[PDB]
Order: C-alpha cells, then sequence, then structure tokens
C-alpha cells in the first residue's frame, strides 16, 4: 500500500479527530496506508513533521497548516521532495499546492452575523471571539462577520483572539465580560470557543447573552439542543478528509483534479 501522509494542526480539537476519522476510513476505503501527524499548533513542529515524512516513502501530503503564511516553508519542502501538497480546511499562502478542500468561511461568518441580527436585532451590541489570526479560516469569518456588521450596524464591544481554543475562548470572554457587561450577542469563530465562552457567562451568571458558533460538532450540537448555544454553523470535517483522500488518490492515478473543492454549510439551530 502506498502511505499518505496527514498532517493535522492539532488533535485537541473535536473538529480534527473528525476530520481524520473521515481521512482514515476513506483511506481503508481505497486501501492506503494513512500515517497522521499532529502538528500541535507549532509551526516548528509542524515544518518537522514535513520534513520526516518526506524520506518515509510518503506518496502524498494532505496538510492542514497550523499558519497560513508560515507553512510556505513546508509546503516547498514537500515541493522539493516531489510530494504533491493538498490542503485542508485552511490555505498555504506559499508553495505549490494541487488541492484546496474547505468550506466558504466568508459566507459563514455572514451567515452567523444576519442570524444575530434575526434574534438580538439591528444595531445590537457584539463582540467576536476570532480564531488563530495567521489562518485563512479565521480570515475569512471575520471578513464575513464583518459584511453584517455594515449590513445590520452591529455595535462591536470588543473583537479579540482566543486562537480556537475552549480554555482561552473561556478566559478572553471572562475578561471582555468585566469590561462589557452590556453584550447581547458573541460570535465565537468556532464551537471549541464558543463553548468556552458559555462557561464564562454561566460563571458570571449572564443568561441573557445569545453566543453562535461555528463547526456543529458533537459538543456543539449538543448545547444548541439543550438550549444554551442558539445557533452553530455546521461544517463536514469528515467530508473534508474523506475529499482529501478521494483527490488524493486521483492525483496518484494521473487523474487531474480542481483546485479548489468546497464543502456546503449548514446553519443548525433548535429544532
Ligand atoms: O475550520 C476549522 C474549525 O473551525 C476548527 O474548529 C478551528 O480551525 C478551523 O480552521
Amino acid at each position: 500500500k502506498d502511505t499518505i501522509a496527514l498532517v493535522v494542526s492539532t488533535l485537541n480539537n473535536p473538529f480534527f479527530v473528525s476530520l481524520k476519522d473521515g481521512a482514515q476510513k476513506e483511506a481503508d476505503k481505497l486501501g492506503y496506508n494513512l500515517v497522521v501527524l499532529d502538528s500541535q499548533n507549532n509551526p516548528a513542529k509542524e515544518l518537522a513533521n514535513v520534513q520526516d515524512l518526506t524520506v518515509r516513502g510518503t506518496k502524498i501530503l494532505l496538510i492542514n497548516p497550523t499558519d497560513s503564511d508560515a507553512v510556505g516553508n513546508a509546503v516547498k519542502m514537500a515541493n522539493q521532495a516531489n510530494i504533491p501538497v493538498i490542503t485542508l480546511d485552511r490555505q498555504a499562502t506559499k508553495g505549490e499546492v494541487v488541492s484546496h478542500i474547505a468550506s466558504d468561511n466568508v459566507l459563514g461568518g455572514k451567515i452567523a452575523g444576519d442570524y444575530i441580527a434575526k434574534k438580538a436585532g439591528e444595531g445590537a451590541k457584539v463582540i467576536e471571539l476570532q480564531g488563530t489570526a495567521a489562518t485563512s479560516a479565521a480570515r475569512e469569518r471575520g471578513e464575513g462577520f464583518q459584511q453584517a456588521v455594515a449590513a445590520h450596524k452591529f455595535n462591536v464591544l470588543a473583537s479579540q483572539p482566543a486562537d480556537f481554543d475552549r480554555i482561552k475562548g473561556l478566559n478572553v470572554m471572562q475578561n471582555l465580560l468585566t469590561a462589557h457587561p452590556d453584550v447581547q450577542a458573541v460570535f465565537a469563530q468556532n464551537d471549541e470557543m464558543a463553548l468556552g465562552a458559555l462557561r464564562a457567562l454561566q460563571t458570571a451568571g449572564k443568561s441573557d447573552v445569545m453566543v453562535v458558533g461555528f463547526d456543529g460538532t458533537p459538543d456543539g450540537e449538543k448545547a444548541v439542543n439543550d438550549g444554551k448555544l442558539a445557533a452553530t454553523i455546521a461544517q463536514l470535517p469528515d467530508q473534508i478528509g474523506a475529499k482529501g483522500v478521494e483527490t488524493a488518490d486521483k492525483v496518484l492515478k494521473g487523474e487531474k483534479v480542481q483546485a479548489k473543492y468546497p464543502v456546503d454549510l449548514k446553519l443548525v439551530v433548535k429544532q
């Protein structure tokens, strides 16, 4: 069996666990050996992961960048080693990439903003918990959210990165809460930060604040169902992973593939 490598940004996020399971199930299906490497959100670790794979007989590299701008050196090393690179979920700003597979994060952010305006009303006072700064996913969701801010005249009280992490999202929201107790709604750029934000609101006794997450992970869907999370934009991580391995197969078989493959989003609300 030919080996396909999957370098994922982190395995400490349910979203990336499902992405890995999607790839594993498709690799099993198509008869490939799948090696999984965790970069642990560290560009230095990511680079070393890629350097080690280029000599393991890896035929194709599926990579989820820890940083869209810094991953360029790793992609270029794969390029020198003649190993095709497919990015999943986040882009690579530099280096040659065969195909990129992800959601429309600009649309995702806009839909989140529109839903908030529908519930909390136009001109609502909002806070935004942004993802890791140098990732295409976070940059795009902020951009889509900025279109909603302008359309619905939201008053953005504060906007700060909590790095797609639940504990950080918790602490950042705790601090912004003390400084802006008049917040009406919060857009968290992933479900982990949205879950952390809910816990901060719980600790602070603020039951009145509407929170919108992003991903539709098991925990995020449970919160929406329990009525704790107002909504989440569901992604299809398992299908981003499957589409990556499927696309890896086509490349290895000499079939040309599209440069971009979108994966649908869906607004998830209770009922
Ligand atoms: O799309 C993914 C998911 O939202 C994850 O939760 C954080 O990283 C983003 O790039």
